């Protein structure tokens, strides 16, 4: 958890910028483990330490480890590193990524879910952005900061102060009643996969979230990628049921995506 600062090795090329995020490595005593570390700049230090918390707990193939926290000159995440990084961006710089290989990377992804729906948290800003990857062939769930542990007597978790909000992510109920359930993350990972197949185009380009919201109280919901197969379409726009009762959760999901994947592996 706490980790020696003579152990980590930063390199000054950001890989990205609340503070900004590096790559460096850390010393085992035979190995050294390649890291992305989150640096910042009171709030702040909560929140890293909540996330931490969260990650710590968690020990699935498909959610990035944490290595640990560490207190020098500022304060700093350190986990495993995801080589390729986020996954909107590999897509977008990859456009001849094949079909059946988005697939198996949305599924990786339901697997991970399904882990994190049988554990009771609440991930809350399930975006392509958060998926990383390690090779072509394999994503993970990162970016816990907004995650909750669900109370063992309630199914959602209930925000008070509207914060700082993935608005185009976020189902009906989130938006409406301030509730957040592993269902509500189902329609976030809807909007994934179409990022997915939209090879990481941003969701509702051109609206407001205002506008979104009207227009997924009108029954509307986004098109069909270009080449996304049927199969998949209905499964996103299962995502989107309106009423958190009758849409799925990631069990249902996981299925009928696995389901899905093996008849295109059959395909060949
Ligand atoms: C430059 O390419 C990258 C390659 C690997 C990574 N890896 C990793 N990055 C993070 C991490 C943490 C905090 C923030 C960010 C981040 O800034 N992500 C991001 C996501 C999307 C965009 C974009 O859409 O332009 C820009 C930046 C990324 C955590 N991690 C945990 C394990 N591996 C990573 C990140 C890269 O760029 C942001
Ligand atoms: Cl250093
Ligand atoms: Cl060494
Ligand atoms: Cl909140
Ligand atoms: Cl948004
Ligand atoms: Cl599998």
């Amino acid at each position: 958890v706490y980790l020696d600062r003579k152990l980590l090795t930063l390199e000054d090329k950001e890989l990205g910028s609340f503070g900004t995020v590096k790559k460096g490595y850390y010393q085992m005593k035979k190995v050294v483990k390649t890291v992305a570390v989150k640096i910042l700049k009171p709030a702040l230090k909560d929140e890293l330490l909540a996330e931490a918390n969260v990650m710590q707990q968690l020990d699935n193939p498909y959610i990035v480890r944490m290595i640990g926290i560490c207190e020098a000159e500022s304060w700093m995440l350190v986990m495993e590193m995801a080589e390729l990084g986020p996954l909107n961006k590999y897509l977008q710089q990859n456009r001849h990524v094949k079909d059946k290989n988005i697939i198996e990377l949305v599924h990786q992804v339901s697997m991970g879910m399904k882990y994190l729906e049988e554990s009771n948290f609440v991930h809350r800003d399930l975006a392509a952005r958060n998926v990383l990857l390690v090779t072509q062939h394999y994503a993970k769930i990162s970016d816990f900061g907004l995650s909750k542990a669900l109370r063992a007597d309630e199914n959602y978790y209930k925000a008070q102060t509207h914060g700082k909000w993935p608005v185009k992510w976020y189902a009906p109920e989130c938006i409406n009643y301030y509730k957040f359930s592993s269902k509500s993350d189902v329609w976030s990972f809807g909007v994934l996969m179409w990022e997915a197949f939209s090879y990481g185009q941003k969701p509702y380009r051109g609206m407001k979230g205002s506008e979104v919201t009207a227009m997924l109280e009108k029954g509307e919901r986004m098109g069909c990628p270009a080449g996304c197969p049927r199969e998949m379409y209905d499964l996103m726009n299962l995502c989107w049921t309106y009423d958190v009762e009758n849409r799925p959760g990631f069990a249902a999901v996981e299925l009928r995506l696995r389901n899905y994947y093996y008849d295109v592996v059959n395909e060949g």
